[PDB]
């Protein structure tokens, strides 16, 4: 009777809501990362290939996380980046370095096999069309239009000759002539590619910082902002946030003593409350940038993420980077 | 290397993020609903059991929807209800009317075989414990404190014979004596039962409206806010929003006329832009409560939901109730 669905765009929207909800007051959320568990999982926890057991999503699991909690750190907006799968043009160290499909988002100018414009950071492009000669995900369909009309994924047999370059047409269209067609999307500045992007992911600017400094992301020429309001994240189906947070022992010396056993758990709690002199006292949203677990109220807030890992030892004046992915 | 997970609380979290993002302003989100398609799917449609085609999530699809436009109603938060599956205790109209399982939320005082307190509305409870004897529903793992000491689903046998009544102890805990234990949650006002709930779902109040009017939801004697801060939706694992929006034909005496073949498509768009005269102009966000398919900047905002189904007739000053379920 009923035939409905939610679009790919909704996924990007749940991501933005999450990112945008972070702030202060009763309508916003405060996000904290917790670290804990100084006692071993088992005597083999330090051997290569060791996997610790999965955390348990139950009231017991939450209680356990709190009982072993050693410290907490407030997560700020600037610690969160929207990201998408990284696909480098011409990287002959991975399959299909010269073959792509409609909608693939490829990165150029990020390695010698990519080089196209000394003076520009990494450059990202979306494939708009491919050669008419190839193979369809649905084998029997040997015609591109037929393939695509039925919903098959066409993979061309004619390789991409040269990597796209420049910002293309007034519409961003680029025609290398090898039968491929590309659309310039944006640029990634070095401070970002160098410290925020990884082997598997690239950053895609949030709408606000984009609208704020179009030139920083080589976006000054874009016109689509007249309709999609600098919604680059929706244009590329971004639906994953990556945290880049830090644990500074300077703030938890009592747990970074010369021979401590390290920490093995990480979790994310939204809106934990502050500790209270008397249970019936008013609730206070924890907003300082860090807390000793005992200065927070036990079991308050909502534990939305739980992670167990092999131990990692903290030194008196060192810092541990914590990364975490949220797919929406 | 790592073993992590997103807890079920994250789903409620996303649902609350969405509900909380709706408002007025750039950072805030506006949301409109749409409908259309006078064009028939085909002859064999007005029949019975005619499953229409599945919409298309691509520019090609959003294209059809926009063109076949007709009307657009703005959605207010008051039109959104966090809901959960309705399981009335003793409803022999459905499977297992007397057997329950931990974490199942059950409604009481909703029918004669349910009655426990006249003058009050539906009372809701959560199954804390279930009877000893039972089949773990996974290999063996059968006994008492076992299929539990390893997170194994549990389906008992010594059926529930007595509905839980009252508000339990200082923690809402209740023990009938049939090997079942329950926790008092809240109460639904008669007006909400009639107008918001259905044979399928019951409404669970948002934290804010719960903090503002506790007694209205049989919540005045509550104590758990001292840690969960009125986060009832989290307690019952609510992760679905049910739209309560009406299409008022008196808001348009054009498409509503005797001939009228009807419409067949539903659509939700977020943050749409008010059509401009000069593209380069600064974009404007629609903040009215209604717009004509041409009054808006085509392809503006973001389309997050598409629905196709049989035809529906629109009268003069008639109002067809439009409903939609979003699952986070
Ligand atoms: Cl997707
Ligand atoms: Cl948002
Ligand atoms: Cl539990
Ligand atoms: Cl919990
Ligand atoms: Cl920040
Ligand atoms: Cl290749
Ligand atoms: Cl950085
Ligand atoms: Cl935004
Ligand atoms: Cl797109
Ligand atoms: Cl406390
Ligand atoms: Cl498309
Ligand atoms: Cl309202
Ligand atoms: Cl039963
Ligand atoms: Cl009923
Ligand atoms: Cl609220
Ligand atoms: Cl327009």
């Amino acid at each position: 009777i009923y035939r409905a669905i939610v679009t790919s765009k909704f996924r990007t929207e749940k991501m933005l809501n999450f990112y945008n909800s972070i702030g202060s007051g009763p309508d916003k959320n405060t996000i904290f990362i917790t670290f804990g568990r100084s006692e071993p999982w088992s005597s083999n926890e330090n051997e290569v290939g060791f996997a610790p057991p999965y955390p348990t999503d139950s009231v017991l699991g939450v209680t356990d996380m709190w009982t072993h909690m050693m410290g907490t750190v407030k997560v700020l907006p600037s610690m969160l980046d929207a990201v998408i799968p990284r696909r480098d043009w011409g990287d002959t160290r991975y399959p299909d370095p010269y073959t792509f499909r409609i909608n693939d988002i490829v990165v150029c100018n990020s390695a010698p096999y990519n080089a196209t414009e000394s003076g520009a950071g990494w450059l990202v492009y979306r494939c708009l069309d491919v050669p008419d000669t190839g193979m369809c995900s649905i084998a029997s369909l040997t015609d591109k239009d037929e393939c695509l009309k039925l919903g098959g994924k066409w993979t061309p047999s004619a390789r991409s000759m040269t990597p796209p370059e420049g910002r293309g047409d007034a519409e961003g269209t680029i025609e290398p002539g090898d039968g491929y067609v590309w659309e310039y999307l944006f640029e990634i500045p070095p401070d970002v590619s160098i410290n925020r992007c990884t082997n598997e992911y690239i950053v895609v600017p949030w709408p606000e910082e984009l609208k704020e400094d179009p030139t920083r992301w080589g976006y000054e020429d874009n016109l689509t902002w007249q309709q999609d309001d600098f919604g680059l994240i929706y244009r590329v189906k971004a639906n994953t946030i990556r945290f880049k947070a830090y644990l500074d022992s300077v703030y938890f010396p009592e747990a970074a003593l010369p021979g401590n056993k390290g920490f093995r758990q990480i979790s994310i709690i939204t809106n934990p409350l502050e500790a209270k002199a008397h249970p019936n006292d008013p609730n206070v949203k924890a907003e300082k940038d860090y807390y000793d677990p005992e200065d927070l109220m036990r079991h308050s807030g909502e534990m939305i993420y739980m992670e167990n890992r092999p131990p990692i030892i903290m030194a008196m004046d060192q810092t541990e980077e914590i990364n975490i992915l949220f797919t929406f």
